[PDB]
DNA sequence: CCCT
DNA sequence: CCCT
């Protein structure tokens, strides 16, 4: 009934939902409630990009997909199944689920996941990948929330609500290292640090369990 | 008999070995053999700072120590037991050992740890922290190597061997984000990317099992 | 002599 | 219309 740790999440995959994609890279960035509360309210025209908090748990992993990547997805991310296999990256396996659960348990509960276009992409895909695994879902007790829905509410308080479009609106800069699991998570964090205590309170009242998120396929 | 994944490691602690320290933060950065082999040989006067490889697994975690930090250690790292406790960071517990083991198992074996002044600080301390845990050591099958010994051999080939002193010698820049588990690991990676295929071959011939590393105390 |  |  109150979120103690916001886990900023983003995945890079082989393609769009219509292509039945598989995760090629993921990145989680755990940050405590009071880490965000202790952050500068973005003032000035333009305001500076807020510094990430000091105490922050992070996990960036590369994953070998079972199928090839599309030319458009390969170019922007700069990844391919051939390259991931040659560097010995393992599949989305049961070992990965253990690694997530161990990482999650360190974070003070209740934790809420945060992903841009998460309710329509990052969560259903992650749920579908966890559906393949014989082990139970490690994100069972955790909550989730789409940052697009959050920023729409905050900013109305008349168009593109993309990750890159929001970041450039707020701070008037190009995102650093686009098309990388970590780079997009860091960009998402910066957006959420715009009005953090306002964002936190919205997440509390609109956060839902990850188990309620229906999968992409299967 | 041949290292497939170099895991760049560094810890931030409550103090020097003489003070019997405890880990306040750690960061692992796994990179495949071929990732380093596919890297620019640093040419030009001065040479540019090499780009980190694309496919790279990373894990940065904050840990609550059982004892207070020294004023000198607190200032440089910008951390304290009071702040770590208030943000709900757990102790160096059995859960952490599982998280390391799960992370390690993803990396193609045999993997070798790399830490600056590791044989005298980062490895013995990590061994002492793992000695407290009731579970077995997750770094059992892994190897290790001190980057100081590596760079001494490479640089004498064709005085101060600190992490900051080496980085400034090679590229003529100040390290980005000093006194942070991740920032020091990224600095170490850059140093090792100076002559990577030469560094790799030295690590092979001087890499030893982590279990041979005697602990700092206990 | 180097890590914190 | 947004994620890759």
């Amino acid at each position: 009934g109150h979120m103690q740790t916001l886990i900023f999440l983003d995945l890079e995959a082989t393609g769009l939902p219509s292509s039945r994609p598989e995760v090629t890279e993921l990145c989680l960035l755990a940050v405590h409630r009071r880490a965000l509360e202790n952050t500068s309210i973005s003032q000035g025209h333009p305001p500076p990009v807020p510094r990430p908090p000091r105490v922050v748990d992070k996990l960036s992993l590369c994953i070998a997909p079972g199928k090839a990547c599309s030319p458009g997805a390969s170019e922007i991310t700069g990844l391919s199944k051939a390259e991931l296999e040659v560097q010995g990256r393992q599949r989305f396996d049961d070992n990965l689920a253990i690694l997530l659960r161990a990482f999650l348990q360190r974070q003070p509960q209740p934790c809420c996941l945060v992903a841009h276009n998460g309710d329509r992409y990052d969560f259903p895909l992650l749920q579908t990948e966890l559906a393949r695994l014989s082990t139970p879902s490690p994100l069972d007790g955790t909550f989730c929330v789409d940052s697009i829905a959050a920023l729409k509410a905050l900013e109305q308080a008349r168009k593109s609500y993309s990750l890159g479009s929001i970041y450039t609106r707020l701070y008037w800069q190009a995102p650093t290292d686009s098309a990388t699991a970590e780079g997009d998570v860091l960009t998402l964090l910066s957006i959420c640090q715009w009005k953090p205590q306002a964002l936190l309170q919205w997440v509390d009242e609109h956060a839902r369990p990850f188990s309620t998120v229906k999968p992409m396929y299967g």
